[PDB]
């Protein structure tokens, strides 16, 4: 997918992302929120997209209490058939608006 330089941005910011190797392992990114898209990068340059999702289609959802991945503060963005989006914030306000702005996208 392609970011419109112009529209608005509901929010941005880093994210950690697990990998899909099956090794598990996180890579901090560089996330926004543009529509109803979600596109990531490699830092805050937002230069060159290094992936991309529609977000219509999928449910977003918190891991709950316990630090069940690991880490604090992850949540799960996923479609069957489609890639999921393992996502870790670094504090609760944090997780709040990527979980409200996700939700809207998303309904």
């Amino acid at each position: 997918l392609r970011r419109d330089p112009n529209l608005p941005v509901h929010i941005r910011g880093w994210l950690h992302k697990q990998d899909s190797s099956g090794l598990r392992l996180w890579k901090r990114r560089w996330f926004v929120l543009s529509g109803h898209c979600l596109f990531y990068y490699k830092d805050s340059r937002e230069e060159s997209v290094l992936g991309s999702v529609l977000l219509p289609s999928y449910n977003i959802r918190p891991d709950g209490p316990g630090a069940p991945r690991g880490r604090r503060f992850t949540f799960t963005a996923e479609h069957p058939g489609m890639r999921t989006y393992v996502l870790a914030a670094d504090t609760l306000e944090d997780l709040r608006g990527w979980l409200r702005a996700l939700g809207r996208a998303s309904r």
